C-alpha cells in the first residue's frame, strides 16, 4: 500500500476549483520536501510542484501547492478538460528511510 | 534491486575531484531526466541536480552532471569531509512505467 493517503477520485467542470490532498504524518510530509507530479496513461510524468511549494516555469498557472501540517494540497485553479489526469504527491520518509507516495488521485473532468 | 547501475562505494580524500556513474537504458536514462540527490546519515535528502545537468539554487557550482547515451554522472570537484554521504540516481523509466533509482554510491573520505 502507498504509504500517504490520497482520495482515489475526484471530478470537477470545466472553471471549478478544486484542491487535492495528500495526508501523511511527521516522519514524511511535515518534515521533508513534498513534489507533485502529473500523469497521464502511458506517459512520463510532469512535475507541478517540488519542495512544497514551488512551480517549475512551464506549468499552467492554476496549479499550486502548500502544505500544512502533516497534510500537502495542490490547488487547481479553474479546472481545463486537460486536466483529466492521475496526479500524485510523494516525499522522503524518516522511519523508512526511503521515497514514499501517494496511491495518485485520479481527476475526471466532466461537464 | 535496484535498475540503475551505480558503484557501491567509492573511497577518496580531501582535494581531488571524483565522479559517480549511473548507467541505465534507453527508457530511462537517456529518454527522461536524470536527478541526483545526496543523502547524509539520519538527514533529509538534498537534490544536487535536476534535468540531467542543472542545479539547484544553493548547490555549488562544484557539484557537475551530465549524460551522454544511457549513462549519467555526477562529478564532485574538490573533496571534503563535508561531501561523505551517499549519492543517488532517479529517473522515470518509460518500459516500467514507474520510477527507477540507482543503488547509491556511499562516497567515503
Ligand atoms: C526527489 N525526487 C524528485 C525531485 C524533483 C525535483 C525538481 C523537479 C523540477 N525542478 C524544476 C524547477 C525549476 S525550473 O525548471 O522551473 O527552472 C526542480 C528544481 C529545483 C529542485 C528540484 C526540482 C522527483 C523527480 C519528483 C522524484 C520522483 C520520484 C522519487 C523522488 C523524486
Amino acid at each position: 500500500q502507498p504509504v500517504l493517503t490520497q482520495s482515489p477520485s475526484v471530478s470537477g467542470t470545466p472553471g471549478q476549483k478544486v484542491t487535492i490532498f495528500c495526508s501523511g504524518s511527521s516522519s514524511n510530509v511535515e518534515d521533508n520536501s513534498v513534489y507533485w507530479y502529473q500523469q497521464f496513461p502511458g506517459t512520463t510524468p510532469k512535475v507541478l510542484i517540488y519542495n512544497d511549494d514551488r512551480r517549475p516555469s512551464g506549468v499552467p498557472d492554476r496549479f499550486s501547492g502548500s502544505k500544512s501540517g502533516t497534510s500537502a494540497s495542490l490547488a487547481i485553479s479553474g479546472l481545463r478538460s486537460e486536466d483529466e489526469a492521475d496526479y500524485y504527491c510523494l516525499s522522503w520518509d524518516d522511519s523508512l528511510n526511503g521515497w514514499v507516495f501517494g496511491g495518485g488521485t485520479k481527476v475526471t473532468v466532466l461537464d
